[PDB]
Protein backbone atom coordinates (compact mmCIF):
# COMPACT_ATOMS: atom_id res chain seq x y z
CA UNK A 1 0.00 0.00 0.00
CA UNK A 2 1.97 3.07 -1.45
CA UNK A 3 0.80 6.00 -0.70
CA UNK A 4 3.93 8.43 -1.59
CA UNK A 5 3.02 11.57 -3.56
CA UNK A 6 5.38 14.09 -5.51
CA UNK A 7 4.79 17.71 -5.32
CA UNK A 8 6.60 19.95 -7.38
CA UNK A 9 7.23 24.15 -6.92
CA UNK A 10 9.05 26.75 -8.09
CA UNK A 11 11.34 29.84 -5.88
CA UNK A 12 13.38 32.57 -6.90
CA UNK A 13 16.69 31.74 -5.72
CA UNK A 14 18.34 28.69 -4.31
CA UNK A 15 18.49 30.34 -0.70
CA UNK A 16 14.43 30.37 -0.91
CA UNK A 17 13.95 27.02 -1.86
CA UNK A 18 15.91 25.42 0.69
CA UNK A 19 14.93 27.59 3.18
CA UNK A 20 11.42 26.48 2.38
CA UNK A 21 12.46 22.67 2.23
CA UNK A 22 14.12 22.92 5.38
CA UNK A 23 10.97 24.72 7.35
CA UNK A 24 9.02 22.16 5.51
CA UNK A 25 11.11 19.42 7.10
CA UNK A 26 11.15 20.92 10.60
CA UNK A 27 7.03 20.75 10.15
CA UNK A 28 7.45 17.10 9.09
CA UNK A 29 5.79 17.92 6.37
CA UNK A 30 7.82 16.30 3.52
CA UNK A 31 10.33 13.19 4.18
CA UNK A 32 12.75 14.58 1.67
CA UNK A 33 13.01 17.83 -1.08
CA UNK A 34 15.09 17.26 -4.34
CA UNK A 35 16.03 21.18 -5.93
CA UNK A 36 17.47 22.07 -8.87
CA UNK A 37 18.56 25.37 -11.20
CA UNK A 38 15.94 26.14 -14.01
CA UNK A 39 15.54 28.73 -16.48
CA UNK A 40 12.01 29.30 -16.73
CA UNK A 41 9.67 31.23 -19.38
CA UNK A 42 6.11 32.53 -19.04
CA UNK A 43 4.12 35.46 -19.94
CA UNK A 44 3.72 38.33 -17.20
CA UNK A 45 2.03 41.90 -17.98
CA UNK A 46 2.13 41.27 -21.96
CA UNK A 47 5.45 40.64 -22.51
CA UNK A 48 7.16 36.72 -22.36
CA UNK A 49 9.96 36.87 -19.98
CA UNK A 50 13.12 34.74 -19.92
CA UNK A 51 13.72 34.01 -15.67
CA UNK A 52 16.12 32.56 -13.53
CA UNK A 53 14.97 29.91 -10.75
CA UNK A 54 15.65 26.96 -8.09
CA UNK A 55 12.78 24.27 -8.48
CA UNK A 56 11.79 21.29 -5.99
CA UNK A 57 10.33 18.24 -5.81
CA UNK A 58 9.22 17.36 -2.49
CA UNK A 59 8.53 14.02 -1.42
CA UNK A 60 5.87 13.11 1.29
CA UNK A 61 2.76 10.82 1.70
CA UNK A 62 -1.31 11.82 0.84
CA UNK A 63 -2.38 12.32 4.55
CA UNK A 64 0.34 15.23 4.05
CA UNK A 65 -0.68 16.77 1.17
CA UNK A 66 -3.06 19.38 2.54
CA UNK A 67 -0.92 20.43 5.10
CA UNK A 68 1.37 20.87 2.85
CA UNK A 69 0.11 23.02 0.42
CA UNK A 70 -1.23 25.66 2.85
CA UNK A 71 2.29 25.79 4.08
CA UNK A 72 3.45 26.07 0.79
CA UNK A 73 1.10 28.77 -0.10
CA UNK A 74 1.74 30.85 3.22
CA UNK A 75 5.92 30.51 2.70
CA UNK A 76 5.90 31.21 -0.99
CA UNK A 77 7.23 34.89 -2.06
CA UNK A 78 5.36 34.47 -4.99
CA UNK A 79 1.37 35.90 -5.38
CA UNK A 80 0.64 32.79 -7.75
CA UNK A 81 3.52 29.88 -7.25
CA UNK A 82 3.08 27.30 -9.18
CA UNK A 83 2.45 24.06 -6.86
CA UNK A 84 1.03 21.05 -8.26
CA UNK A 85 1.44 17.01 -7.84
CA UNK A 86 2.39 14.07 -9.62
CA UNK A 87 0.84 10.63 -9.15
CA UNK A 88 3.54 8.19 -7.98
CA UNK A 89 2.56 4.50 -9.76
CA UNK A 90 5.14 2.58 -7.27
CA UNK A 91 7.71 2.80 -4.86
CA UNK A 92 10.18 0.31 -3.33
CA UNK A 93 9.01 -0.66 0.15
CA UNK A 94 12.26 -0.19 2.51
CA UNK A 95 12.02 3.81 0.85
CA UNK A 96 7.73 3.81 1.18
CA UNK A 97 8.73 2.45 4.60
CA UNK A 98 11.17 5.15 5.72
CA UNK A 99 8.74 7.48 4.07
CA UNK A 100 6.15 6.97 6.52
CA UNK A 101 8.32 6.93 9.20
CA UNK A 102 10.19 10.68 8.08
CA UNK A 103 6.92 12.66 8.32
CA UNK A 104 4.96 10.56 11.18
CA UNK B 1 -11.64 20.65 -12.25
CA UNK B 2 -8.02 20.66 -12.27
CA UNK B 3 -7.12 20.39 -16.32
CA UNK B 4 -2.94 20.73 -16.10
CA UNK B 5 -0.86 18.03 -18.13
CA UNK B 6 2.94 18.01 -17.98
CA UNK B 7 4.96 17.30 -21.32
CA UNK B 8 8.65 16.56 -21.18
CA UNK B 9 11.34 16.69 -23.88
CA UNK B 10 14.92 17.19 -23.96
CA UNK B 11 16.98 19.33 -26.90
CA UNK B 12 20.75 19.33 -27.57
CA UNK B 13 21.86 22.34 -25.84
CA UNK B 14 20.19 25.29 -23.75
CA UNK B 15 19.92 27.62 -26.93
CA UNK B 16 17.30 25.83 -28.64
CA UNK B 17 15.59 24.40 -25.77
CA UNK B 18 14.77 28.29 -25.11
CA UNK B 19 14.38 29.04 -28.47
CA UNK B 20 11.18 26.27 -28.58
CA UNK B 21 10.11 27.15 -24.82
CA UNK B 22 9.71 31.13 -26.47
CA UNK B 23 8.07 29.69 -29.21
CA UNK B 24 5.75 27.22 -27.60
CA UNK B 25 5.25 30.54 -25.39
CA UNK B 26 4.12 32.88 -28.20
CA UNK B 27 1.77 29.82 -30.13
CA UNK B 28 0.17 29.96 -26.79
CA UNK B 29 0.31 26.34 -26.59
CA UNK B 30 2.08 26.28 -22.85
CA UNK B 31 1.66 28.55 -19.89
CA UNK B 32 4.80 28.39 -18.74
CA UNK B 33 8.69 26.09 -19.90
CA UNK B 34 11.33 25.25 -16.85
CA UNK B 35 14.46 23.87 -18.54
CA UNK B 36 18.02 22.13 -16.98
CA UNK B 37 20.75 20.77 -17.76
CA UNK B 38 21.05 17.52 -18.09
CA UNK B 39 23.88 14.49 -18.72
CA UNK B 40 22.30 11.40 -21.09
CA UNK B 41 22.59 8.28 -21.86
CA UNK B 42 21.50 6.03 -24.74
CA UNK B 43 22.29 3.05 -27.17
CA UNK B 44 22.90 5.22 -30.54
CA UNK B 45 24.30 2.87 -34.16
CA UNK B 46 25.79 0.02 -31.38
CA UNK B 47 27.26 1.92 -28.78
CA UNK B 48 26.34 3.21 -25.41
CA UNK B 49 26.81 7.35 -25.44
CA UNK B 50 26.89 9.56 -23.07
CA UNK B 51 25.56 13.36 -24.07
CA UNK B 52 24.82 16.78 -22.76
CA UNK B 53 21.46 18.19 -23.28
CA UNK B 54 18.55 20.58 -21.77
CA UNK B 55 15.41 19.29 -20.21
CA UNK B 56 12.25 21.17 -20.10
CA UNK B 57 8.73 20.59 -18.65
CA UNK B 58 5.91 22.41 -20.49
CA UNK B 59 2.74 23.03 -18.62
CA UNK B 60 -0.08 23.30 -19.90
CA UNK B 61 -3.90 22.44 -20.28
CA UNK B 62 -4.83 18.82 -21.86
CA UNK B 63 -6.73 20.73 -24.33
CA UNK B 64 -3.95 21.71 -25.85
CA UNK B 65 -1.66 18.65 -25.77
CA UNK B 66 -2.43 17.69 -29.32
CA UNK B 67 -1.15 21.18 -30.74
CA UNK B 68 1.96 20.64 -28.59
CA UNK B 69 3.12 17.70 -29.89
CA UNK B 70 2.26 18.71 -33.42
CA UNK B 71 3.87 21.89 -32.97
CA UNK B 72 7.23 19.98 -30.72
CA UNK B 73 7.55 17.87 -33.93
CA UNK B 74 7.70 20.56 -36.51
CA UNK B 75 10.46 22.45 -34.22
CA UNK B 76 12.26 19.68 -32.64
CA UNK B 77 16.08 19.07 -34.10
CA UNK B 78 16.17 15.03 -33.06
CA UNK B 79 14.72 12.96 -35.87
CA UNK B 80 12.76 10.74 -32.84
CA UNK B 81 12.56 13.34 -30.03
CA UNK B 82 11.54 12.00 -26.44
CA UNK B 83 8.06 13.72 -25.91
CA UNK B 84 5.77 12.05 -23.23
CA UNK B 85 3.02 14.03 -21.07
CA UNK B 86 3.33 13.13 -16.93
CA UNK B 87 0.07 12.94 -14.93
CA UNK B 88 -0.88 15.92 -12.34
CA UNK B 89 -3.09 14.92 -9.91
CA UNK B 90 -4.01 17.80 -7.89
CA UNK B 91 -3.01 21.42 -8.26
CA UNK B 92 -3.20 24.61 -6.50
CA UNK B 93 -6.34 26.79 -7.65
CA UNK B 94 -4.98 30.46 -8.01
CA UNK B 95 -2.55 28.37 -10.21
CA UNK B 96 -4.62 26.38 -12.37
CA UNK B 97 -6.39 29.62 -12.70
CA UNK B 98 -3.59 31.27 -14.12
CA UNK B 99 -2.54 28.36 -16.54
CA UNK B 100 -6.06 28.52 -17.82
CA UNK B 101 -5.84 31.99 -19.02
CA UNK B 102 -1.82 31.88 -20.14
CA UNK B 103 -2.74 29.53 -23.14
CA UNK B 104 -6.59 31.21 -23.67
CA UNK C 1 -0.71 1.21 -26.51
CA UNK C 2 1.76 3.15 -24.69
CA UNK C 3 3.73 1.19 -22.27
CA UNK C 4 6.56 3.64 -21.00
CA UNK C 5 7.14 4.13 -17.70
CA UNK C 6 9.79 6.79 -15.59
CA UNK C 7 11.76 5.67 -12.53
CA UNK C 8 13.47 8.40 -10.47
CA UNK C 9 16.33 7.79 -8.42
CA UNK C 10 19.16 9.77 -6.51
CA UNK C 11 23.00 9.40 -6.56
CA UNK C 12 26.00 10.46 -4.17
CA UNK C 13 27.66 11.76 -7.08
CA UNK C 14 27.72 12.22 -10.76
CA UNK C 15 30.24 9.30 -11.08
CA UNK C 16 27.76 7.00 -9.34
CA UNK C 17 24.63 8.17 -11.14
CA UNK C 18 26.46 7.62 -14.87
CA UNK C 19 28.07 4.77 -14.13
CA UNK C 20 24.98 3.31 -12.78
CA UNK C 21 23.07 4.45 -16.06
CA UNK C 22 25.75 2.92 -18.26
CA UNK C 23 25.36 -0.66 -16.22
CA UNK C 24 21.39 -0.39 -16.98
CA UNK C 25 21.56 0.46 -20.52
CA UNK C 26 24.17 -2.11 -20.99
CA UNK C 27 21.56 -4.95 -19.38
CA UNK C 28 18.88 -2.85 -21.40
CA UNK C 29 16.83 -2.60 -18.66
CA UNK C 30 16.45 1.23 -19.91
CA UNK C 31 16.43 3.06 -23.22
CA UNK C 32 17.28 6.12 -21.78
CA UNK C 33 18.62 8.21 -18.58
CA UNK C 34 18.83 11.42 -17.95
CA UNK C 35 20.98 12.77 -14.58
CA UNK C 36 21.06 15.83 -13.22
CA UNK C 37 22.71 17.88 -10.23
CA UNK C 38 20.44 18.63 -7.46
CA UNK C 39 20.47 19.89 -3.56
CA UNK C 40 18.68 17.55 -1.22
CA UNK C 41 17.81 18.06 2.22
CA UNK C 42 15.90 14.93 5.07
CA UNK C 43 16.20 13.61 8.27
CA UNK C 44 19.48 11.61 9.28
CA UNK C 45 19.62 10.43 12.44
CA UNK C 46 17.78 13.47 14.34
CA UNK C 47 19.03 16.02 12.35
CA UNK C 48 18.05 18.32 9.28
CA UNK C 49 20.74 17.48 6.58
CA UNK C 50 21.49 18.78 3.26
CA UNK C 51 22.92 17.17 0.75
CA UNK C 52 24.47 17.19 -2.62
CA UNK C 53 23.89 14.35 -5.24
CA UNK C 54 22.75 13.38 -8.63
CA UNK C 55 19.11 12.60 -9.38
CA UNK C 56 18.13 10.54 -12.61
CA UNK C 57 15.03 9.68 -14.41
CA UNK C 58 15.05 6.41 -16.16
CA UNK C 59 12.88 5.74 -19.11
CA UNK C 60 11.68 2.07 -20.19
CA UNK C 61 8.59 0.01 -20.56
CA UNK C 62 6.28 -1.51 -17.95
CA UNK C 63 7.85 -4.81 -18.82
CA UNK C 64 11.30 -4.07 -17.77
CA UNK C 65 10.15 -2.40 -13.75
CA UNK C 66 10.64 -5.43 -11.82
CA UNK C 67 14.14 -6.13 -13.13
CA UNK C 68 15.35 -2.40 -13.42
CA UNK C 69 14.25 -2.06 -9.72
CA UNK C 70 15.78 -5.56 -8.27
CA UNK C 71 19.32 -3.96 -10.43
CA UNK C 72 18.96 -0.55 -8.98
CA UNK C 73 18.38 -2.19 -5.94
CA UNK C 74 21.74 -4.73 -5.92
CA UNK C 75 24.19 -1.57 -7.50
CA UNK C 76 22.60 1.53 -4.95
CA UNK C 77 25.12 2.41 -2.67
CA UNK C 78 22.86 3.86 -0.68
CA UNK C 79 21.45 0.89 2.02
CA UNK C 80 17.36 2.87 1.65
CA UNK C 81 17.37 4.46 -1.81
CA UNK C 82 14.64 6.62 -3.72
CA UNK C 83 13.30 4.91 -6.01
CA UNK C 84 9.77 5.20 -7.29
CA UNK C 85 7.92 4.81 -10.97
CA UNK C 86 5.75 7.76 -12.49
CA UNK C 87 2.68 7.50 -14.48
CA UNK C 88 2.99 8.35 -17.97
CA UNK C 89 -0.17 9.13 -19.72
CA UNK C 90 0.43 9.91 -23.27
CA UNK C 91 3.76 9.41 -25.21
CA UNK C 92 4.71 10.43 -29.21
CA UNK C 93 4.10 7.48 -31.14
CA UNK C 94 7.93 7.22 -32.94
CA UNK C 95 9.88 7.84 -29.62
CA UNK C 96 7.33 4.56 -27.89
CA UNK C 97 8.96 2.50 -31.00
CA UNK C 98 12.58 3.61 -30.51
CA UNK C 99 11.88 3.06 -26.71
CA UNK C 100 10.56 -0.16 -27.29
CA UNK C 101 13.29 -1.54 -29.53
CA UNK C 102 15.99 -0.45 -27.20
CA UNK C 103 15.01 -2.58 -24.29
CA UNK C 104 13.89 -5.64 -26.52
Amino acid sequence: HHHMILVYSTFPNEEKALEIGRKLLEKRLIACFNAFEIRSGYWWKGEIVQDKEWAAIFKTTEEKEKELYEELRKLHPYETPAIFTLKVENVLTEYMNWLRESVL
